[PDB]
RNA sequence: UUUUUUUUUUUUUUUUUUUUUUUUUUUUUUUUUUUUUUUUUUUUUUUU
């Protein structure tokens, strides 16, 4: 009877979902200049990684040669760079030429075996170092001068810095597609952690200047993001150990995981769990049945589901909080009175509902200790009235 | 219909955890050796040890060569050592060379194998042992000076010693990567007791400033971590005999596991088993489904559980002390308030929340103790003396 | 719900105890020398038992001998000495060498088995013999020094002294492992016992000075307590009738067993199976589900449990009673106010918390000696004047 | 015939304690002793 409706709502939600989208719709894939180290061979490796950071650090190169740099940065752990990027970049968007990067034995720049005109290339690359240099007032990519300049030769020093480098790429994706302007707070925080628990050595910190130039390329610029949420993906799963790299890599994952999907997560946190007496309202149901919905819709989404905003996944916009206006208003209410630190996140949407904000707000501090009634049950009074 | 939801949480904890993880994220492999015994007869034992000992104190030996020593430091114990290191020894970051000892001929250090291209390997080891006594200053690995001279020629003897020291590297492992500083007090407790009950020889007793030193080199390498936690694993299992040597690694283990997972154990401990009424807070609720979860994970984790900290294992992001909701503050509250060990301990975390703390002190110091109160199993006779304890408290 | 939690602490407790343990764990084996009696006749007997007496007195004997020294000397028990030995000794650290020496003709010393590549064994054993009798300034094994010199011509005086020598050694043991200072009381308490019950046979008194040096040799050696532990267990099973050799061992057994796991006995007897009114009382709620883990747990250790101290057996550790502080403190408060012979024990421990220690005290006392709950009910109506009484 | 709104914004490495310490045997009492059986009473009687 009232089961028809609320399966024909779910059912709404599931339509047209289903089936495969006709090719036509794929669009122009964009080619892009891709350095993977041809060896690990120490003297081309730090090199290579050398001529790709100032790629990256550098104010007149093209999008097009910064996106290739910043995978050049991020594929750095590989015992083969180029076959990690080829076998896990699964992305329609963007086509990849792959150069093994080789002897980097042109000075300066990367080198590059073609013949004459390559030589032009060579002096692309020593423009873009000089300009570099020049643009940046002396200052290179890494904060402390020594280690800019310092020629690695063995295996273990080389893994060292790498890893450190690479850990300060991630750094920056937990924000820099959530927020990455207010970011350096939290990228400084997650900073401290890696250096005091001794992955990273900080003598190969990168310089802020640098790291904000960056993070604003990768909140822009989707292609370098699609690698970079793959390998975030592939790499979170289990079921194998790991080398110190990608094991950093992964440990930075449960930061980054649920990332720019606050909303999803506020309503789960925040008046789902808390599981309030205001849950018996009889204008939360609607949201219920929807929330059910999401929830069974949010499983169908599988393996992409931690990192949906980070990958601009339109399905996203299902599980955005702005969805379910009651409960969420509820949720925001319950949230900023309840959990200290939270809430000064700011949940100042135009669709968050008063009553909701207002009786959420009411819900848990009005009551004290669980309000009308304790959710698994004398002295339900003293204690409580000194909590809340 | 509420069902629901507590089963998504469980089921976002769980999501992708499942299949086998692909080939691409293999790391660039660090070039690594290891000197391990190639027989086990006592010159070239007490030599070899004598070698990294000198390694592991030096100022000039790299990193590289530093990790390498201290596997073949705590490797001492077995039968065949190398077969020991190499069997158990299963972590892709490393890659092992290993090189068997001959008794190391030619001085203080290790005999080139097929003979030198280049004598100075055993000069780049000469100037390790020189670096290590000018740069201490002339100071001995033990406390008292006869052990550094020792020329041991006997089985037992051997034995003896070899024990002691892995004891001493044993020792460390417990709070080098927990809190590498704030360690002496606790170190020092933990080797009184191994002395006082007669395990671990004291004539062999290792210098402070040689502890501080192989402490450092814990904290700072991961590779030598690995193989410590492969082995503390692999020794924890039952199901054989056990010789002086594992025996004493496997007492080391009942203070080493569960270490620098404070937080997890905490809120088991406190809170939890401590079964307070206050688990009716209307926060309370999610809180418990997140322990559920968290607890039902620890579970499907398994083998490295005991020691996830020290591992570095990505998943003990989970069992982290900031993200378990009103127990971080509401445990601790009453862990502070009821256990009179507790609280000594560093409870500065932004996870905290204020009000909560002190709702869980309250609930446990309400009648000190709840007196009067709680007694929530009621399979005693008698309801007289809630009052009298009460006044006690 | 909540009863996640509480199987959640028992996963913890049982997980990995699991598995069988991979080879390269295996430790670095010990060659020590085991003289064993090649023979049935006391001649070669008495000789050896003041050979071995003398190997474990002596002051420049190595440790390796006198182990081997008082493997000799606690196997004295067997029709078959070498095979009793072999067929119990069952530990990883220490592997044997038994020859079983006959003539011991020699002197002091055996007699070189093949004959002795170096003659130089011989005296070896003559430098062991005289730095025994030179380093003790002359005072011998036994108490009264005729009883040192006694040639032993017969299979009776034979016994009677064997049984009287290792009886000496069984009650070192106890105390050997847990507490080798302040042991003189206890094992003269028990030395009284079985000779006044006339077991075991005071012509064969064996001196404070022996005793305390082959007490301190059981102490700093973990090869010769594993083996005494192997034969402690062995024959503590039933189903076989026991003569005055196993009847002794067996006698010595009921101070053995589960000494040195002092905290966990004394939580079960004293506050657990006392049912005090107190154990419904929150703070200790978890404290008892932590006992409850570890006695099933002690269960599932199985055949080393009633010596799991003396063995340095892992598992011990958790069971230590520093692991259930609350409910320790509490059953120590209680204890030390209910037995008057207990509390004798130093319990002066860091797990101890004074206010549950003394809430066990004044809980138990001012309870009037556990009235606070009493668990008796059906053996009729209730004596008020009774209760005042207590 | 139908008419509204709908991206995001917090926090998240950690820090305690944890070897043990008691007392353990035995001691009292152990047979029996009393009593016996039987004995009394026991047809009927009115009226129709």
């Amino acid at each position: 009877i009232f089961e028809e409706a609320a399966s024909f709502r779910s059912y709404q939600s599931k339509l047209g979902r289903d089936g495969r989208a006709s090719a036509a719709t794929a669009t122009l894939t964009t080619k892009i200049r891709i350095f993977v180290p041809a060896t690990n061979s120490p003297e081309l490796r730090w090199e290579l990684t050398l001529f790709a950071l100032d790629v990256i650090r550098s104010p007149s190169a093209a999008e097009s040669m910064k996106v290739g740099a910043a995978f050049t940065l991020i594929s750095m752990y590989s015992e083969r760079p180029g076959a990690l990027i080829r076998s896990l970049l699964n992305d329609p968007d963007i086509e990849a030429v792959i150069i093994d990067v080789g002897s980097m034995v042109n000075g300066i720049p990367v080198m590059e075996r073609r013949g004459d005109k390559a030589q032009e290339e060579m002096e692309g690359l020593m423009r873009i170092l000089k300009t570099a240099r020049d643009s940046s007032k002396g200052k290179t990519p890494f904060v402390d001068s020594r280690a800019y300049g310092l020629r690695i030769t063995d295996m273990s020093t080389l893994v060292s810095a790498v890893i450190t480098i690479e850990a300060q790429i991630w750094i920056l994706i937990a924000k820099a597609v959530t927020a990455p302007d207010t970011a350096e707070e939290s990228e400084t925080r997650r900073w401290a952690k890696y250096v005091q628990q001794k992955r990273v050595n900080p003598f190969f910190a990168l310089t802020q200047q640098w790291l904000t130039e960056m993070r604003n390329l990768l909140s822009q610029s989707l292609s370098v993001r699609k690698f970079m949420v793959e390998i975030l993906i592939e790499v979170k799963k289990g079921g194998s150990a790991k080398g110190r790299a990608v094991e950093i890599i992964s440990d930075i994952g449960n930061y980054v995981e649920e990332t720019g999907m606050a909303g999803f997560f506020a309503t789960i946190r925040f008046g789902l769990e808390t599981r309030y007496p205001a849950l018996a309202l009889n204008e939360f149901q609607s949201d219920l049945n929807t929330i059910k919905s999401l929830m069974l819709l949010y499983r169908e989404i599988g393996p992409r589901a931690p990192y949906m905003v980070l990958l601009e996944e339109s399905i996203q916009t299902k599980f955005a909080p702005g969805g379910y206006p009651l409960l969420w208003s509820f949720a925001m209410g319950v949230a900023t009175t309840i959990d200290r630190s939270m809430g000064a996140l700011n949940i100042n949407r135009g669709y968050l509902e008063p009553m909701y904000f207002r009786l959420g707000q009411k819900s848990a501090r009005h009551h004290a200790g669980g309000i009308d009634q304790n959710m698994a049950n004398d002295q339900v009074a003293e204690l409580a009235a000194a909590v809340q």
